[PDB]
C-alpha cells in the first residue's frame, strides 16, 4: 500500500523520533489510528506527511499534534 501519513510517539512535543508509517489515507483516519497505536500514558503524538520528515526519517515538521488527554491541534 501507499503511505500518506506518518506519526511518532515521544515524551514531549520538542523530542523527535523516526517516523512510523500509518495505514490511514485521510487525516481523520490518521488521527484515529495514531491515537490507537499510542502505547503509553503521558506521551505526545505527532502526525506528518512525507514532507514532514528530514533526510534521516525524523518527524520534525508535523502537520498536527496531540498532547495526552487533549484534542489534536493542527498547525493551521
Amino acid at each position: 500500500t501507499n503511505v500518506v501519513y506518518y506519526f511518532t510517539e515521544t515524551n514531549n512535543i520538542n523530542a523527535y523520533a523516526t517516523a512510523e508509517a500509518l495505514k490511514a489515507q485521510t487525516l481523520a483516519d490518521a488521527k484515529r489510528e495514531a491515537s490507537r497505536r499510542q502505547c503509553f500514558q503521558g506521551t505526545t503524538l505527532k502526525i506528518g506527511t512525507i514532507y514532514s520528515l528530514n533526510s534521516d526519517g525524523l518527524l520534525v515538521d508535523e502537520i498536527t499534534s496531540k498532547e495526552d488527554g487533549k484534542k489534536w491541534v493542527d498547525r493551521y
